C-alpha cells in the first residue's frame, strides 16, 4: 500500500517512478493488490504527467511475464500489427493482415477481444494457442488473444491509459517486428525506445494528424521508426508513395457487418469508389508491414507490393482459405 | 457515467470543468453513482491539472446543501480557524481557538473526526448539534464534526486533494470569518477568491515556506487575505509582530496525550523552553483569527491580544470551563 502510495505522492510532483518502483506498482495491480481506486489514480496521474520510457518498459516487462506464450519467432518475415486505440473507421489492421499475408509474409496479430468482424468472415477464434500457432506457421495469418483487475476501471474511466500503451507491447508468440499505432504524436518516439528495449528489431511507431492510431488516408502521419538499433523520425504523407490524400468519408461504419462488406469490397477484384478508397488507407498501413517485416526493403516498396496484392484480390481469398482451415481445426 | 467520462477526458487534456459540470459530478459522487476508480482518478487529474475556482466552489456548493447545519451568524467576532492538512506538529489550531475563545472572540471550529485531544483534555464531544451551539453561544468555543463515498479513496490515495481544500470550505454553522491553511502557495489566492464567492466577509489564507497549513514560527508564511471584498497577497514573518522564529523542533508529538501536555505548558502561567516556543507560534495563528474574527484591527494588533491570553493563563481555564460545561451537558 505504501509503495502505491509513494508512487501517486511522486506522480503529483511529476517524478517519474524508477523501474523498480513501477515494476513493484504493476506487480501489485496484477496480483490484485491495489485498490480500484488507486488504479484509477494511477492511469490519471501517470497519463497526465507523461508516461516515461523506464515507465512503460518496467509495466511492459512484468505484464509478458503473466502471459501465455508460444515462440514464432523461427519465422522469417514475422510481423504484428496493432494499436493502443486512438480517436470508429473500419478494422484497417485485420485487414492488413491478410494482405501482408498474402505477400508471404507471416502475421502473429495481437487483438484486444475486430473479434466480431473476424467471426463475421467466417474465422473460428475458439482456437487454443496450439491452433492459433498453426494458422500463422501454415497459413501464415493468426490472430491472438488474451488483465483482470484493469477492465474495470479502464471501462469507468474511459481514458487513453499506459494499460492502452502495453497492449501493442505485450506481443505473446514472440514477435519481433510490428506497426505500432498510438494516440498521439509525443508517444511515437517513447514507444520505439521501449520495443528497442524490450528487444524489437523493426518497428513503425505512427500517428495521424487526424488522430488516428494508424497511416491515415486523410492527413499526414507522424512516424517514429526503429531500424537497425537506432530510432528516427519522420513524417508521412500518402502522396510520397503515388497514393491521392482522400477525406475518410465512407471509411466509418456502423458495425461489424458493415466492416467486414467495405473490407471484402476493398479486398476483392471489383472494387465500388469507397472500396478503393478503403483499399488504399490499408495499402499505406499494410505496405508499413509487409516493410518492416523485412520482406519489402523500403516503406514505398512495401506499399507497392501491398497495392499489387489488394488489387490482384488474393488477400480476399487469403481471407477465405483461413476460414476454412479454422472450421476444419474445429472438427 | 458519460459526465464523469468526458469530465476526466476535459481534466486530462488540462481543460478545467464548468461548474455546471462540476456540480452534475460532484453530486454524482454523493449520491453514490461514481465508480471508485472514477472518484480516485477525478481526485488525482484535478489536483494535477489544478482546482480551478469555479471547480473548487461549485464542489463547495454541493457539499454544503448537503450538510446538517446550525446558524449562529448572529454572534459578534465569530471565526473558524481550520486547515487542508499539510505537510506531526502539535494541535496548534485547537489551542488557538481556545485563545481566541478567551481573548472575547467566538469560534465554531471545523474538525475533522485533534477530536482524541479534545476528548483526551476532558471535552466530551458526544454532543448533539443543538449542544455544540451551546457551547459555542454559552462558552465562546465549539467544536464541528462531521462524504461516505470519498473516505475510501483518500485513505488509499493518500493525496492532498479538493476534499482536502473542501473541508475548510465547509463550515456548517453560518460562519463568516476564517483563518484557512492550505497545503501549497499556490492555492491561496484561489481559496480566498473562492471564499468570496461562497459569501466571505475576512478571511486569511495561509502556507507556510516549511510546508505547513498554517503560520510555521519557523519560516515566511504566504499569505492571500480576503476582506473589503478584495483579496491581496503578502508575506510574513514572526519578527513583523515580535516574535522570534524558531525551529519547529520539540513541536512534534507522537500521540496525542504528548499533544495534550505541550498545550496545557503553552497555555499555562508557568512555561518550560519549549513550552515558550509553543505559546509563540499559537499566538501566531490564534492572533490571525483574532483579527479576521474583528475584535483585533489589524493582524499584528491580534498576535497582541493572542500573547496576553497566552501568558495570562486564561486559555488553559477557557479549556477547563469548556471541559466541566460539555461534562454537565452530558448529564
Ligand atoms: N490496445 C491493445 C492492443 C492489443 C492488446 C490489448 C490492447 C488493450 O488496449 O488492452
Ligand atoms: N481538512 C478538513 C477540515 C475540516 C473538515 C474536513 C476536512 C477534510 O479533510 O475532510
Amino acid at each position: 500500500r505504501a509503495n502505491i502510495q509513494q508512487a501517486l505522492n511522486h506522480i503529483t510532483k511529476n517524478i517519474h517512478l524508477t523501474q523498480a518502483q513501477m515494476e513493484d506498482v504493476m506487480r501489485s495491480i496484477m496480483q490484485g493488490e491495489a485498490t480500484e481506486a488507486q488504479i484509477g489514480a494511477l492511469m490519471m496521474g501517470l497519463r497526465m504527467k507523461g508516461e516515461s520510457i523506464d515507465e512503460i518498459t518496467a509495466a511492459a516487462r512484468v505484464m509478458r511475464e503473466l502471459a501465455i506464450k508460444i515462440d514464432v519467432s523461427d519465422i522469417q518475415y514475422l510481423v504484428d500489427i496493432v494499436g493502443t486505440g486512438g480517436d470508429n473507421l473500419f478494422n484497417v489492421s485485420t485487414a492488413s493482415s491478410f494482405v501482408i499475408a498474402a505477400a508471404g509474409a507471416t502475421i502473429a496479430k495481437h487483438g484486444n477481444r475486430s473479434s466480431d468482424l473476424l467471426e463475421q468472415a467466417g474465422i473460428n477464434l475458439d482456437l487454443d494457442m496450439q491452433q492459433t500457432e498453426r494458422c500463422i506457421r501454415e497459413m501464415g495469418v493468426g490472430f491472438l488473444f488474451a488483465m483482470k483487475y484493469a477492465v474495470g476501471p479502464r471501462r469507468e474511466l474511459g481514458i487513453r491509459s499506459i494499460f492502452n500503451l502495453l497492449g501493442p507491447l505485450t506481443n505473446p508468440a514472440g514477435v519481433k517486428r510490428f506497426v505500432i499505432g498510438v494516440f498521439s504524436d509525443e508517444l511515437c518516439r517513447p514507444i520505439a525506445e521501449v520495443m528497442k528495449q524490450l528487444g524489437a528489431e523493426h518497428v513503425m511507431v505512427v500517428h495521424s494528424k487526424d488522430g488516428l492510431d494508424e497511416i491515415s488516408l486523410a492527413s499526414q502521419t507522424y512516424i517514429a521508426e526503429l531500424k537497425n538499433g537506432e530510432v528516427t523520425e519522420w513524417v508521412l504523407n500518402p502522396e510520397d508513395v503515388n497514393i491521392p490524400s482522400q477525406t475518410l468519408s465512407g471509411l466509418i461504419v456502423e458495425d461489424s457487418n458493415a466492416s467486414l462488406k467495405l473490407i471484402k469490397d476493398a479486398l476483392g477484384r471489383k472494387k465500388s469508389d469507397i472500396g478503393e478508397k478503403a483499399a488504399n488507407m490499408i495499402a499505406l498501413n499494410a505496405g508499413a508491414g509487409i516493410y518492416v517485416s523485412g520482406l519489402a526493403t523500403s516503406y514505398k516498396q512495401g506499399v507497392a507490393l501491398a497495392h499489387d496484392i489488394i488489387y490482384g484480390g488474393q488477400a480476399l481469398e487469403k481471407m477465405s482459405i483461413l476460414s476454412e482451415f479454422t472450421k476444419a481445426l474445429k472438427e
